[PDB]
């Protein structure tokens, strides 16, 4: 019948795989195009190169996603395989002179648009993706002979589009408006030597820390993100931007905590965490969320935070700008999101909440769905990761109208409270410290010398004008 002669023009199953019928075994769809749940990774790659119609969706979020359950390597080896499309053995009429009735209707209603849509999974690769061929000579060498061999005159436009890009990225290994007078307290341009929490001016160690974390924020790929793999053993390969982020915000509120709790005078102590408010309220008038929390995180610690004889002494004003910035967390981020929705660009938003949430999505979503004793790809679990790394993306190209000053920035970029330590051990030393500066009740509060030569008052966060 219909349906019979229908399924027959395509190939059948001992010499081509992806042209067997869909069923409850090898694809499931969540409910215009079907959003497909779950499915084999042969199912997969028919649909990701549907011949019935485009699905641009589909394709960014694959492409985004699948390195969680198939290697670059096999998924190469999977769309040429399915741009091999075999053609049908002729009728007799034709064996012997040719008509090719069913046969010319073939190559124009599926193997011509399913190889289209091979060529432009290729593309989108090489044009979002090409990190993968970067770290992958070999993939890229394959690549490069698939599409060489790719003969036909409706190809030619797309092997050109994609070879360029290639070539593109390859070869590839400002101001609207009058930034600010770049702002110094105590240490003079190119002091670098006397470069620190008090002698740097608090507006412009807000105003780098800013550009720094806004150029960190915007290098971080998609696929860092997915399957959980900046906690895996290829860490340092799959997720080095997602990595420096974490690095650079572990290191900068450890920072914040060990000028806390090495400051022993409680006078001179109340100036280093008054100074670190100050640079928050500038990190908040740039709503850089980011830097906020960064702070939030150092006076919430628990070196930090029990400190009662320093924080007694700082202004009601400031307690209350600490206050309102650790309300953005409360009520699962509720006032945060609120916010930074509110907002008009530049910001930066902050990180961890993204992390926290992927991470949820992946320790509460099963890997695979089981079907009739089949195991399906969990398609949508991948979908919701890269939904919320969409989330990160919209934010990605907010550039801040801040000059860079090279200095600063370096010193910054070269913080290592924990210089030879580990983590643990630091964070460790750094309680021990708190205890030694305040001893717990009832032990009386011991008087340490001055450490700072220069004098302690801000010169505040307005800035020149």
């Amino acid at each position: 019948g219909a349906m019979a002669e229908e399924q027959m023009r395509l190939p059948s199953a001992d010499v081509y795989r992806f042209a067997e019928p869909d069923s409850e075994e090898n694809i499931i769809f969540e409910e215009g195009i079907p959003i497909i749940k779950a499915g084999t990774v042969i199912k997969l790659i028919e649909r990701l190169t549907y011949h019935m119609y485009a699905d641009p969706n589909f394709v960014r979020t694959f492409l985004t996603t699948y390195r969680s359950f198939c290697k670059p390597q096999e998924l190469l080896s999977l769309i040429i395989e399915r741009f091999e499309i075999p053609e049908p053995e002729p009728t007799e009429a034709d064996r012997i002179a040719p008509l090719s009735a069913e046969l010319k209707r073939f190559r124009k209603e599926y193997i011509q648009p399913v190889q289209l849509r091979v060529l432009n999974v290729c593309r989108h690769w090489v044009e979002h993706h090409f990190y993968d061929f970067e770290r992958d000579a070999y993939l890229l060498q394959r690549m490069e002979e698939f599409i060489g061999t790719v003969r036909g005159k409706a190809m030619k436009k797309w092997v050109e589009s994609i070879t360029k890009i290639i070539q593109r990225k390859k070869i590839a290994r400002t101001f609207q408006s009058s930034p600010p007078t770049v702002e110094w307290h105590i240490s003079r341009p190119g002091h670098i030597e006397t470069f620190d929490l008090l002698t740097l001016h608090p507006i412009e160690i807000a105003r780098q820390l800013t550009l720094l974390e806004s150029d960190l924020y915007r290098a971080v790929q998609p696929s860092e993100l997915v399957g959980s793999v900046w906690t895996k053993e290829d860490k340092e390969i799959n997720s080095p931007n997602l990595l420096k982020m974490i690095r650079h915000t572990t290191n900068l509120t450890l920072w914040f905590e060990k000028c806390i709790v090495e400051t022993e005078n409680l006078e001179e102590r109340v100036a280093v965490v008054s100074r670190i408010i100050e640079i928050l309220q500038v990190f908040q008038e740039l709503n850089n969320f980011n830097g906020v929390l960064e702070v939030v995180s150092a006076m919430n610690s628990s070196p930090v935070y029990r400190l009662d004889h320093t924080f007694e002494q700082i202004p009601s004003r400031q307690k209350k700008i600490l206050e309102e910035a650790h309300e953005l967390s409360e009520d699962h981020y509720k006032k945060y999101l609120a916010k930074l929705r509110s907002i008009n660009p530049p910001c930066v938003p902050f990180f961890g909440i993204y992390l926290t949430n992927i991470l949820k999505t992946e320790e509460g979503n099963p890997e695979v769905l089981k079907r009739h004793g089949k195991e399906l790809i969990n398609f949508s679990k991948r979908r919701k990761v890269a939904e919320i790394t969409g989330e990160i993306q919209q934010y990605q190209n907010q550039p801040y109208c801040l000059r860079v000053e090279s200095d600063i920035k370096r010193f910054f970029e070269n913080l290592n409270p924990m210089g030879n330590s580990m983590e643990k051990e630091f964070t460790d030393y750094l309680f021990n410290k708190s205890l030694e500066i305040e001893p717990r009740n009832p032990k009386p509060l011991p008087r340490f010398p001055k450490k700072y030569s220069y004098p302690l008052k801000s010169p505040g966060v307005r800035p020149s004008n």
